[PDB]
């Protein structure tokens, strides 16, 4: 409350360890899903039915341009990124099993850098 503050956690390297992350997820073998916004014009559906569009490009470019006030808005864009895929593609597609993996390879790397 006023004049009463936990410790200060220090902060200082989180967007240097969000981008390391992110480029760890931009190399993985199955993030070519997820690398670019989904072409709106092209695939039918992903327009009406996906309100919040994310991708790893469009996490990459708000991360270099501060657009992240802190590493749990970017822990957000990520996650939205799978619950998309996951509701638009079947869990028994290359798709789909692309994104339950990446999802728990993010997982990890956020626990082990950050909690």
């Amino acid at each position: 409350s006023m004049s009463v503050k936990k410790p200060k956690r220090d902060d200082s390297k989180d967007l240097a360890l969000c981008s390391m992350i992110l480029t760890e997820m931009e190399t993985h073998e199955d993030a070519w899903p997820f690398l670019l916004p989904v072409n709106l014009k092209l695939v039918p559906g992903y327009k009406k039915v996906i309100k919040k569009p994310m991708d790893f490009s469009t996490i990459r470019e708000k991360l270099s341009s501060g657009q992240y006030p802190n590493l749990e808005t970017f822990a957000l864009d990520v996650r939205l990124v799978f619950d998309n895929c996951e509701t638009f593609n079947e869990d028994d597609s290359d798709i789909g099993r692309a994104g339950h993996n990446m999802r728990k390879y993010f997982e990890k790397k956020w626990t082990d850098t950050f909690k």
